[PDB]
């Protein structure tokens, strides 16, 4: 099978600023939670962090060659804030903005888009010290951020997303602890949530009220369950699952209101949403478009000791990546028509990619369970488009192998092999495979 | 995860004669369809044929030996007719039933309760050159074979399937000409399908009427198709991809008539099914029980250019077996759910394996592949046993690596592994570890 | 033995442009229909092209050292008419010139003669927008092409080739489809092959009136096929399968027509010529020599069912190249002593080459397979020579693997590996082996 | 492709009494030219023997099982003369005779035909003592066997053979002395090819007047040269070469007369035949049916330093079996069609084979190439009778490896191989290959 894709669609790849970057005292760049979660014995994978990480502080020159031969046509990173504003709240660290420029320019000049993603988990310690996203001081310091790159990177930028996976910032930080800040407090993960959602809100309308060049959104973290069996229990237990990484965000986003089922779940656990009045309005900002970032899905089973939610994950025997995930496509294809209770959105998958650890042997890097993991991932949204949904373009996740949060360097993503020893660059096979589908703007599938 | 399996619930592997039986010209046995069709230039993989196989009718102590070490509960096999019946009409050959009670006995002999398929594919070539299946007076030598049968097994033998495979008997043998005898006729595939029908149903009533110990059923092989796109015509596609496997057999059988889109389908084709007055009431004789074949599923969208059937199976980039097909055990769930259409039926799943060439090595096959696939499918037999489904049993197809039919000798579906140049037998290492599931009577799914 | 070849032997190589320049939109280069069909999914195995290929558009100077380590007299290589007509019709692109004397130049100060050959399949899109080959328009497109290279280079090239693989232009393009642009039209077929012996014809009259440089031929890709049986009707089958390849396009240029059984032949199909009065005397201009281009041979019978030349070609059961060819060098002998019948003609081996894959394995390609294809064809080039014939030269097909046409760049044929990951050359073992036998001028096959 | 072959083709394997029985001294065999030779330092590789050899004086049956496996319909033998008559004149040892009463018998038990060759070298050391073949007494001697053969073994065998490849035993072994006796002398050369030619005719007639049942014959080695240049030189050197092989046999028996151009030939060395009234005519007894042994072709030229044919043999780059041999299956084409000269005789392919070395890794012999070389070899077989041509049956040279003459064991061209530390046998990957093309009775090409 041939899967031709639309004219216009737009390939890329993708990257967060702490797991390339690697530069995290240079030029006046302050502490983020990330690089003091990762300081901290017991946090990271063998004590891991993103000190040097791939060093793109100084190496954005050569991967952006590297992205120019791929025949990509846009790049999503993120924006260090404590490199702009060091403090969170005090003056701008022209250093911070004049790395960015030079990173934007040279895109520019090598006719990639950039996608700039504003935050990425990296929240000035400063800002954590007054209590981070559960005060909402750090609302008004984050607009800020948002409006000085609105107005420093105006025509340059034409594609911005305020938040990168609301659900892992929110839940898996404050009620799991796995990311930084590392908390394990229900009502201070809903606080979070609630305070990035008005942050958003507000940096939109700053985005519409200056004039700012390009469209804005979100993109939050997709998860997709499916019931083990035909009980309502299970059939609960997926629904709460699918809509706390998704609905969550997205239901005050588009429809003015954080869903019901989910506000009385929490409600029994004694946490309510810190909602005051106007808030839900600011939130309900309209936006361009939406990021989707999806690896996995799974088949589910209502169990009350099955965490806060109640959803047990069963293990249905499938073949999963090097870090543990299962892969199940279908997945996408099922989530972005469920996101159609939102209307036929504008919708860029901003990450799909996996975990294949294979390194360098013999000048190459034979990953051919990452091109099977794709190929089969490109399927699902070409399926889409020709059901008629508007998903306007691919990210690949990551373009290098990088610092991969929890699981330190332990773990690749990349297409482009990075030995940290040495800081070298070898592109895998997938992405000579990458660089065919984005070039040719179609896809084959053969036996 | 953990899943407890039944106390009562069946666990067998699974032959047929053709395939493993070697010893095509001894003791009298006449030529069958498929002798015929090995032998024809062309139609079988390097011209292998079932001359020789397994040789289990010189073997049979040796595996069973195997099976008993195996703890398996049923052994599901297939009657030789034309070692019954030679020609298929005249006398009875006494040494052809000799060898099955050879096999029955020593069967019973170990606590293993045969699971007898009168019907695997090996019609008497004297009776297909009368016309075979097309022709109504080869249901009367096969009611006559299977009174036999019922006979002469009484109380030995307590599950009896009438045909295995209808789908295959008649469409892929008469209408693709991939299997004996290879015809290439739609009108030639209904008459062949209508006349089994008929022969099963006055085969029950001889059962019933007989007196003969245990259940008998049918044992159609199973598609399962999911459309590509959320159209009408895609759904349509897949709606005769799924029905012409079990519908277009069970429906006569449990509700009296054949599915009418496909009856209207096969109609703008020119071909009618040959219904004779008192055919349907026939068809509709109240069965035991029904096995199930499942292997794959796929997804499908309308082409006009795709076969009779204009049904499209679109390559989604989904890992394949060596054969070349895609796992997705899913779709074994799926179809259980859908033939509940039918009511909450006794099934048997008797055929279920995947091609896995994995050969010798060390002493050992390492078929790591065969056992993560049987893994998945068992997952899904208790997922629809605890949704209440009636699924009794499970047989895992090929005990023996065998002659595949068109594939010759050089696809790989056993448990046990032969080496056809010595007889050799050496069980995989899928051979012990479905020793433990089934003697356990649960399975376990670890990462 | 040892092969001693004759004092003034012209050894080389061989390339052509779309197969190895890699800057298809450099410079104002316009599309080609090779551009096109390529870009086309489903023409080219892998959606492969050759927008980068070997990039020698931009690396001819170290491929240039390359061969002239490798003691090479002339270097065969194609135009690419869309660099030099972008529209084919149009003012002529400077830029395209000059990249050509930039070879030239590089080539004839490292003592390789220039071996130029004006059409190699890359057809300029919008000509064939008009129809092409097939539209006589095209005829005075090629001479103001052919015209502008005999000013342009007039002291610097001593060889010129009109059109290299007539057949292939024609009839595997046209007929079957195989190549750009793909039709499938006996009648088309013939109108190209008919209006590019024309072309063909004008062109060397321009050549002989402006008084241009050197000698100049054209290249016809050679067949030739041994009856399986000894009957008259596969004896005429191969008749019909060696002269369409070569008498078809030869004897209108030698003996001023077309062959009868030919014209007859496909006049049984309704397709005839479209000779216009003055066609055939133009055609038959007097050349100064022709290429020859061999790399197997067949044994074929009469088959109603094969084609349209009704010619099967038997599986003798002979070793074959990577490619699926089977090596059987007599071939080249056979062909050449059939030549005679145009009398003792001036003929140089243009392309003589195989396929096989062998990669860098510890820093070198082992391509034995090469070297014994390569010896065995060069044994039968110094047969003929000692048989009186004029084989005045021979060209190793394939300096460098190459944008193999329709098998993309899965298919090697280079006595110099090209990674088109990197770009990197590594000269192969054959190239050594070459390098001796051209440097020394003889060749030993030893045991 | 696939070639079907004639439902009555006798399929066989071939082997030799002094090359696999290992008994030389056992049960009153008197020693043969063969083992004074190799018991000779300097004229057999490594100063091996057939002291041993494969042993089947004793292993008959484990070979007589194996070959029944591989379903062969004839088995060719050749007869220890000097097990029969230990001195070549004196009384009969009926031990010996008792040997082949247990291997005849075996063989028919076994439903093989016996193919029976009287004469495979092993001439009585005494009669060499005396002469050998120049001596005419000799004559007398092996009539005597021959009768003793016929008159012992009547209803046993049909098929018989008098001499194989008499031009080694002429030629070979007394004029280039490779072979026993090892002389070096023209005239002796042609003394024993006369004697041996009356020896024949007159065991045809005992043949004949006996009643003796079967058909009998003689099988020539045949060799097949084509010539390098088109001269007249070089033609007639082919023509040396071809006809001292088999027209220097065959046309005296089938003509009457030797070809004069050699008998010229020979003259001008100063050799002439002994030719005695009623010689020719005695020779020239009609015989049912001729063996032809082939196995290279050669591209030829005449050279006056090139022997005593003056034929060269030009070493074309061609690729070589492990012996040194280059596979160029159309030479058995070319030979059985000028075989013709003499009408269409039934004409077997007593020998046909290749020598490939491989041995057991992992358990088998993955001889490929001898798959390759027979594959190549039975197209040109299937191809004559295809043509017309009486060819009636194949036999593979050598079922098992064997002492090869001078290049003792170091040589393997059997399909079973042959430890000779254990006697150990292991069917190859070629006999696997063989009983499925003489199983079936027709062979496929496949890419």
């Amino acid at each position: 099978t041939i899967f031709q894709f639309p004219q216009d669609f737009m390939w890329g790849t993708a990257t967060a600023a702490y797991q390339i970057e690697g530069a995290y005292q240079e030029d006046g760049r302050g502490l983020s939670i990330w690089d003091t979660f990762a300081h901290t014995p017991g946090k990271v994978f063998n004590g891991d962090n993103g000190n040097v990480a791939c060093d793109s502080y100084h190496r954005y020159e050569e991967d952006i060659r590297l992205m120019k031969e791929l025949g990509i046509r846009t790049y999503r990173f993120s924006v260090s804030w404590p490199r702009i504003f060091p403090n969170g709240d005090g003056e701008v660290n022209q250093e911070g903005l004049d790395y960015y420029h030079r990173v934007v320019d040279l895109l520019n000049d090598n006719g990639i888009e950039p996608f700039c993603t504003l935050y990425h988990w990296d929240l000035p310690q400063a800002l954590q010290d007054a209590g981070g996203w559960g005060n909402r001081r750090t609302i008004q310091a984050f607009v800020q951020f948002a409006e000085t790159m609105f107005r420093e990177f105006h025509g340059k930028i034409q594609h911005w997303l305020t938040f990168n996976e609301p659900w892992c910032i929110a839940f898996l930080s404050n009620m799991l602890g796995v990311h930084a800040p590392g908390l394990t407090n229900l009502q201070t993960a809903i606080d979070v949530g609630h305070h990035l959602l008005v942050a958003h809100g507000l940096s939109v309308r700053r985005f519409r009220e200056l004039g700012t060049s390009g469209q804005i959104g979100i993109a939050p973290n997709v998860s997709w369950a499916v019931p083990y069996s035909t009980s309502e229990e299970d059939k609960a237990a997926c629904a709460r699952t699918i809509s706390l990484h998704s609905d969550w965000f997205l239901q005050p986003i588009y429809q003015g209101s954080y869903p019901q089922f989910l506000v009385d779940w929490f409600a029994e656990q004694g946490a309510t949403v810190p909602i005051q009045d106007g808030d839900m309005d600011i939130i309900g900002e309209p936006i361009d478009m939406i990021g989707i970032n999806y690896y996995s899905m799974s088949v589910n089973r209502f169990n009350p000791e099955a965490g806060f939610l109640q959803s047990e994950e069963i293990n249905m025997g499938l073949p999963v990546t090097d870090i543990g995930w299962p892969v199940e496509s279908r997945g996408l294809y099922e989530v972005l028509h469920y996101l159609q209770k939102y209307g036929n959105i504008d919708i860029y998958i901003t990450e799909n990619g996996a975990c294949i650890n294979d390194e360098v042997v013999n000048g190459k890097v034979q990953d051919d369970r990452r091109i099977s993991y794709m190929q089969q991932h490109l399927v699902q949204v070409h399926r889409t488009i020709h059901d008629g949904l508007h998903v306007k373009g691919y990210m690949a996740w990551s373009l290098l192998d990088n610092f991969e949060w929890a699981e330190g360097y332990n773990m690749r993503f990349g297409m482009i092999h990075v030995d940290f020893r040495t800081q070298v660059r070898t592109p895998k096979e997938s992405y000579y495979w990458y660089r065919n589908v984005v070039s040719n703007n179609w896809l084959e599938t053969r036996r």
